[PDB]
């Protein structure tokens, strides 16, 4: 199991361990699988690079 | 927020029901973004389309 | 470029011929890039596959 | 519907902004879905992170 | 190292089976990375999932 | 055929160039297609991104 998430970048770097670590044992929980088999990517965006209904998260 | 899971197929529909929900709330608590914001995509893998070291997983 | 478009299971060819041939312009055209460069990939995710706020989109 | 866009390096924010609504229109148009609920993700390849036929974006 | 690789589908599981095989060693090579760490992931993409200047593949292709 | 690989930052132009040529002829060697149809992306990820059993890679 491999997860890929996307988030808007400006979080620090203890967010993201956080964000990691309860991601990968919430997989491991659901799907009763070895937790240390479970890998996670973080990808951020930079805020004019994500759009909703076509207009940036930076003005939104 | 938007995650895509990779894993492989052969899980019942409860456990990816579940799967979603633990996530989703993992990303929200995690990043202190509001829950509906969130969105999982599961993407379900064949066992002869995923490889380590080279060889198969099916093996 | 290379575009992937992840939507909800359910449409005709002819609405997804349509998207490719729509977003594949708005690309050319934005970036004034070569119409031919331009690739796209569909994916067609199951209603059971796609979470909101936590709870399938089969639902919501 | 969510989109996700590779692309080179190099362009403004104005062309990318341009590229996320023309994009996210031709979505909504396309599917008959609501322009409000299409995410655009841009992601920026470096030139020598993109390869055609083997060889780098960046000698061509 | 993981990769992930779209292809049409068509493909016979030994073509496959060897495409994995000939990617991870390339990364590998490429990068003097360990094989066994090596992940790769295929997926097969629909003719009419697939387009070139905003037409099908299947109808520029088998 | 269009492939994407995640590494881990760190690595050097040249070790990518190669990485790429590489991995681009193992395609075309695998599946019989055209070399000039290969796309190759390459993803750096940060050391600080990248989780195995819930712990970073560093
Ligand atoms: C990951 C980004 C999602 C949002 O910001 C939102 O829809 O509010
Ligand atoms: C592409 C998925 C998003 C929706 O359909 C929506 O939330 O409206
Ligand atoms: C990987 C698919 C692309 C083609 O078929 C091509 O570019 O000719
Ligand atoms: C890219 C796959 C994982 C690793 O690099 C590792 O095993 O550290």
């Amino acid at each position: 199991p491999i997860a890929q998430i996307h988030i808007l970048e400006g979080r620090s770097d203890e967010q993201k361990e956080t964000l990691i670590r309860e991601v990968s044992e919430a997989i491991s929980r659901s799907l009763d699988a070895p937790l240390t088999s479970v890998r996670v990517i973080i990808t951020e965006m930079a805020k004019g690079h994500f759009g909703i209904g076509g207009e940036l998260a930076s003005k939104v």
